[PDB]
């Protein structure tokens, strides 16, 4: 919900959050970055083009409060990675936590865990270098630190654990996504993730069949979008 | 001024910073840094390319200690990109200016006050992880950030209210600069942008005419100049 | 060596991380952060592009403990940035240090330390803003991070005075470093360096004939291989 957020991500460039802040007014400026559009992107660290701005600045051309709800991607699910980036990944995220709905909160419980590390690793140089002086005083910070760095290593290993056990079922369950993924990045098909998971079943008939059907865009669209895994305005096709 | 704001905002990459600092003695970095070419690039989020890394290597071959004065773009004002971020931004900014010349202060002192809301952020969800092993000693720390955060909020509703009234009148005295914008990103024309405050028409006069006359890009050049919307190098030009 | 690092120095981007963590295990994730070729573009800031990513996932397959020593790129030393990114640069610090041993950890005590007084002009900065409420705690605050950038600052004042000297030194046994490398940047050739140092003879011999020689970039590899300039699996070529 922070211009830093999408810059530190990459998400958006100094440039482009210049004509951005300049475009949009405060106002909108705030909508933008908490629509469930633009956090997607972000989520899947999917950088804007010059289109995405050109849309964005249209979109908020009017005042309606809901411009952000006009906001998709066109998504040709012929590129591999497109294919990836907006289905795959997506999918096996939402998948997994079917399994196991304490999963992403694992994952993302994890990240705020060695960002929370280095702060120690960085706090602990600086009372470090400051022993010089007040050597006493530094003694005893580090000390506080000191058992703060030991607590959290021992919050990863378990999380991380919990973690290694729950890819190993997921594993169990959908063998053959490894092999899948590796087919996909040289003959581009999805035949070597068979046999997908049932629950899957609805989103894999229309997906394999992007190129023969005209209403597989639709159904994969439609699919996603039930699921919480794409935009109402978000639209598929193939090559 | 360090090499640190520049790789944070992107402008210079890891690779080409490696470069620079093989290549240009130390002293030479720190002029770099701190030159008004390079600030100007910072400020408007453009990235070096390999020219700007050779031309600066070339500039600073000459050894006067002035030599980033040397430093400009050669700017084809044909690619809408270019005359939004070589002219009409700036442009803009400026000419916010002067109905009200305190604007650019205030708006760096919200990014200054972004910073140390974001900072006081890292600073809370530190001391939450800190909360559960030294319960006691975390009382303090939570207390005062308290006040610091809401006192930095407190001055961003002030400053995001100043800008909100300025913002209001400007758009007053210039209506349709929101679809002049939508058209040249559109279909690449300045037409969109009329009627143009008249304080500016010396400007848009030779701007509306790169093509045509032979002496409309530098009429602009030396416009933007006068202004410290350019450098004195930074050649400009129309190419389609 | 962690994730975090390869991402602020531009090195993986937020989507290619993405993919990677979820396409290969904890364990053999961590393998590839912690790898020689991969520390080696992170060294020398060499982003990961599309055909890097493949590579890894291609060589991920195996599934032996070291596939990741068959990771290597190919280059063309016909395109310059290239030419200087492996060869150039990398064969400028080996050589300087054959000069003086010490020069290399000169070289990196200065970026701790640059990183270092950014971490407490950060510190200062926000301790200014805080000096709002605090003026009483925030001196003694401000005081101590004030020494740190004292010393800090001093140690930089001595590296960099031992750097001009070596610097000095280098120029005095490579004179043409310079002109040859604006040439290179300008026309494309090598032949500015081209009175060049003694040790660098047989790497300069193959490193002229590129174009015209089979066995010169093979030549080449040998050359920086023997002296660990680059990882066994990288490739040179000239187009």
């Amino acid at each position: 919900a922070s211009s830093s957020l999408y810059r530190e991500s990459g998400i958006i460039s100094a440039r482009q959050l210049a004509l951005l802040q300049r475009m949009l007014p405060r106002l909108r400026l705030e909508q933008l970055f908490r629509c469930e559009w633009l956090q997607q992107r972000l989520a899947r660290g999917l950088a804007l083009g010059r289109e995405e701005v050109r849309q964005i600045l249209l979109c908020a051309a009017q005042d309606d409060d809901g411009w952000c709800a006009e906001l998709g991607d066109r998504v040709n699910l012929a590129v591999p990675q497109s294919m990836i980036d907006w289905v795959l990944l997506p999918v096996y995220g939402w998948w997994e936590s079917l399994l196991d709905q304490a999963i992403p909160g694992w994952r993302l419980s994890l990240v705020e865990l060695e960002t929370q590390s280095r702060q120690l690793r960085i706090k602990s140089e600086f009372w470090s270098r400051v022993a010089e002086l007040e050597p006493e005083q530094a003694r005893e910070e580090l000390a506080r630190v000191a058992k703060c760095q030991a607590r959290t290593q021992e919050q990863v290993a378990e999380l991380a654990g919990k973690l290694e056990t729950a890819s190993a079922l997921a594993k169990s369950a959908w063998p053959n996504w490894q092999r899948g993924m590796a087919t996909l990045l040289a003959s581009g098909g999805l035949a070597g993730f068979e046999p997908i998971p049932e629950v899957l079943e609805c989103l894999w008939q229309p997906l394999c069949r992007l190129d023969d059907d005209v209403g597989a865009a639709d159904a994969v669209q439609a699919w996603l979008h039930e699921r919480n895994l794409c935009q109402a305005q978000d639209h598929f096709y193939w090559q």
